[PDB]
DNA sequence: TTTTTTTTTTTTTTTTT
């Protein structure tokens, strides 16, 4: 089968602190904001950290106004809302993260 | 002054032909839509759908007279979620023609 | 009553298209920059020397104005000011221009 | 090193009154000298120069001979000696670096 | 869902001890 190509790289600064989501069903993940600002118009992008390893560093190390490069792959994600009505969802799934402030 | 980074690559199978719109105030806009797939077992593809808008002028003429529904292109951008809820798009500033 | 010299001599190259700036208060004045360049061989260096050029004088500052262009190749002659400015957080600043009195045009 | 390709031109001829004894600081000596315009009861302006001599044999002239308050005459060329200050902000260090010095008087 | 932070796009090439 041919093959496709889906990535995504970004520089930015971080939103929030990130968290560490635990669901019964599934893997842990982390997830924080990233914004890219251009110079004002700001882009404010959902990064979820699921690869094991990476996951811990970017918990332990990603801070609020953090300035980080991510790499990873789009995913148009899905989700019940409170009406049980299905939803969409953009979230970069994260497989390489560079640190850039102290 | 603080720069950012905001680009995307895609390589994939375009799913219609395109068509021209007015999207956030601006036009003519050319819209398509693009497949990438992912390889998964526990075989069987994931597709993943990408909504592209072309607003460059020049680039979206070109998009809207050789984009064709089956191509497979290469293509550069950025992305914007389209927020208002979200209809997030790859904004398109180069593409490149695999086969038709 | 002793009298002094201040005079300097440039042959360059226009870094970019001039500028009428116009400041409530103020003269009118054309403003460009010119590039004074050294090649030297050991394999080729270049050393580049920017300046600040301004017209004050009328006549002149509407013919630099109106021929003055990026990338022209200019004899001048002027005297060194070191002009003040005060930035956004009211620090007084220092910024060099030659107030030329001759421009010759070569290219 | 020989200078080639398109030549340039970058020249500055002072004559004027030294502010203080030159100091040394590649040794340089360094002084300042004062140029005075007239403008109208009758007023000066002084305009202030940083010299700086970097030349072998002329940087030792320079500081043994000029001394504060002496008149001469010099030639040089304009650097900006621009730099970065604390917050990466392109700041200049203007400097007539001299070749040439004529002794008129001292005090 | 709310949220982040601040180094940046000037020159030419017919010729030089
Ligand atoms: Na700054």
């Amino acid at each position: 089968l041919e093959r496709s190509l889906n990535r995504v790289h970004l520089l930015g600064r971080v939103g929030q602190d990130p968290v560490l989501r635990q669901v019964e069903g599934k893997n842990p993940v982390t997830i924080f904001s990233l914004a890219t600002n251009e110079m004002q118009k700001t882009t404010w992008h959902r990064i979820s950290v699921f690869r094991p390893g990476l996951r811990d560093v970017a918990y332990q190390y990603v801070k609020k106004g953090s300035r980080i490069y991510l790499e990873g792959k789009i995913d148009y994600g899905e989700y019940m809302d409170k009406n049980n009505v299905r939803r969409q969802a953009t979230t970069i799934i994260a497989d390489n993260i560079i640190f850039l402030s102290d």
